[PDB]
Parts: structure tokens; C-alpha cells; sequence
């Protein structure tokens, strides 16, 4: 599991749960193709998607849906997404962690690169 | 202006209007003395706390009292209040802007220091 | 100004100067076509992106280059660049600060929406 | 466990490791009273910090040492310490995570309240 997404609600203080996450890679022709999606579980994380072998080095795009997350909660957003684009590189052995923190108006992101 | 305090609300996307700010400094018997207060403006923002001369060196605690903010708005947040504690001066004056952003379970405070 | 992009750094304390900012409205055919860019000043702030005409309904993406900022100071960040999308004008005109705050590995942006 | 702390750091993207965190609780004279501490693990977490029966309903101060976490790292941060104060509610089976997430001139922080 070099790639995991866990992501948290700031208005209810709990992990956001059942939000789509898209992960994307970019193509040699600058385009992004899907790599990966999945939605966040009860703790609000996103494992599995994808493994050691498949996780090259290249420039990845982790989309996060935080517009239906909070229209399925009856609360007015503001972005459409939340992206979070990175190059992934072998500098020796790395697990990344992308962690956001949602509030309707405003969101952080966060790279836990790890071993 | 020597010392300034911005507050944002992250649910709306606003000025946090009306907020109270009560500021202490520690005193020679590691007391924290009141020092200033006040409240945001419509802006958000709270100025004229204190003067080039009264802010001497200290190390000094900004209250901000967010748990008043969100009941007011019928939201019972987590926080009692947000307290941000720093030395200032040590170095001779300098311009400090507290800035905050709310959310119910969350904030995050940033200081601008400026010469 | 109904526009308006304002970049900190939590590494420093300070406005974040001289960051360049693109920014893109999704066309008819779904492509991002570029809207207006600018780069922060010495308030970290970057006005005069657009007008109230010209700044109509639509899917605007605000991109931030943070990569180019950490790496012009000898750092090397997570992100390529923060991304923030978002409809804007849909209930008639408003005035947008898009703010963010930069440390290496992680960045918060806000939305400060006014009429 | 009803109480843990974890702590992240957002110059290096990583844990922040070996910080320390003390808890208090507020008695009915309105001091602090030293209720538990530690440091954080490699993982960034302080857990075993109490147990249910010690955790009554009362309002208690988190109190993490995010000046000699930057020091130690030869970084020059701003704030003496970061302190998140909350009441402790028995509204049915609740773990509480406080999240922090540092930067030298800047801090976030979070409860993820579950169960």
C-alpha cells in the first residue's frame, strides 16, 4: 500500500466517510488518465489503491469529492473538488499518506511520506 | 498597530464578526496578567489592542473566545477557545498579525511578523 | 475586484511574494481555457486579476504555484501547485479572496466570499 | 482509550516525533492540574494516556511542546506551545483524537470525536 487517502470533517469532528476519491496519473502527452479511485470507509481512509509495482515514479492527481460529500450532508460548499497534484519519487523505501480536512469554505492538505 | 488580530469563519466563508479577544501577557511571578481585549469588526479584524509603547517584550497569550462565536450561531463547537502564545519583541519590536480560522471541531492560527 | 488571491508562508511568518498564479475558466467544450494570471507582491496579495464584465458565471480553477516558490528558496516541496476550484457567480456577482498558507508539505486554502 | 494525540509535521512531511504533550484538567479553583503526559511514538501518537474510568466529564488542556519539537530540529518557530482546551461530554460511547498538524509560524488542530 504505497498510497493511502484518509480524510476528516472539521464541522461534525469525525473521519468524512463514503467520499469519492479519484486518482489520476499523467500521461506523456500531459493529459490525466485514471489511476485509481475508490470511496473513504467508516474511518474515513482509502486503502488498496494500487500496489508497489503499479506506483511508478510520475506526477499523480488525487481528487477528492468534497462538493457531493457535503450536499449529501444538506450543507453549502464551495470548491467542486479538492485536487492534490505531486511527483512521486524513488528516493528509497516510501509509503505517502494524503490527508485533507474539510470545512465548507476552506480545506487542508497534507503529504505523510514514510520508511 | 503593533498587534492585530484577523479571524475567518471556514463554514460560511466570512469575517467571524463579533468575536471576543482577550490578551494576557506573563508577568515577573508567572501570573498571565490581563493585557488587552476587544472584539472583531465587520471585517473580522480587531485593531488598536495596543501601542508601540505599551507592547514591551513579554511572552504573551491571545485568547480567542470561539466557543461564544459558534453558540451564538446555535453550532455547540469543540473548542473552549482558541489561545495562541508566543514570545514577542525578543529582538526589538516588530508588527504581528494573528490570523485564525474556524471551525467547529477545527482551527488552524497563523502569525504574520513583519519589521 | 471581484477576484482577489492572497498566499502566506507558515515557514516564515510572511506574505508569500512574488508566487505565480494561473488562473482558467472550463469552456463549452469542458477544456480548461486560460483566464487571466498575475504573481503575488510584497503583501503576498495579487489584485487586478479581472473585472466585474469580464468575470462572469462559470467553473474557475485558481492555480497556485507553490512548487516554484519553495524551490526558488532551496526547499523541495510535496505539491506541484495548489489547485483551487470552484462555480463562482452563479447567484449573480460576489467578490472572491482565495487565500492560502504554504508550508512544504501541506497547504490550507479559504474562500472568502462577500456581496 | 478514550484520549489520544496526534501530531504531524508539515516542513518535513512526516510524524513529529518524540514531542511532547501534557494534559491537565481544570479543578474547581479554576487551576490546571497536571492530569496525564508523554511523549509521541515514531507513528506521531501519544496513546495510553488515561482510561475510561479517569476520563470524567470536566474541561481539560492539551498542551503540546511545539517549541522544543522546532529547536531540537534547528528551526526557529514562533509559538511557546499549542493547546487545545475542550469539555469532555458523556453524550453516549466517544473516543476523542486531538490532530495536530505543525509549522514553524503556523498550527492546526482537530478532534475527530467517534464511536
Amino acid at each position: 500500500c504505497p498510497l493511502m487517502v484518509k480524510v476528516l470533517d472539521a464541522v461534525r469532528g469525525s473521519p468524512a466517510i463514503n467520499v469519492a476519491v479519484h486518482v489520476f496519473r499523467k500521461a506523456a502527452d500531459d493529459t490525466w488518465e485514471p489511476f485509481a479511485s475508490g470511496k473513504t470507509s467508516e474511518s474515513g481512509e482509502l486503502h488498496g489503491l494500487t500496489t508497489e509495482e503499479e506506483f511508478v515514479e510520475g506526477i499523480y492527481k488525487v481528487e477528492i469529492d468534497t462538493k457531493s460529500y457535503w450536499k449529501a450532508l444538506g450543507i453549502s460548499p464551495f470548491h467542486e473538488h479538492a485536487e492534490v497534484v505531486f511527483t512521486a519519487n524513488d528516493s528509497g523505501p516510501r509509503r505517502y499518506t494524503i490527508a485533507a480536512l474539510l470545512s465548507p469554505y476552506s480545506y487542508s492538505t497534507t503529504a505523510v511520506v514514510t520508511n
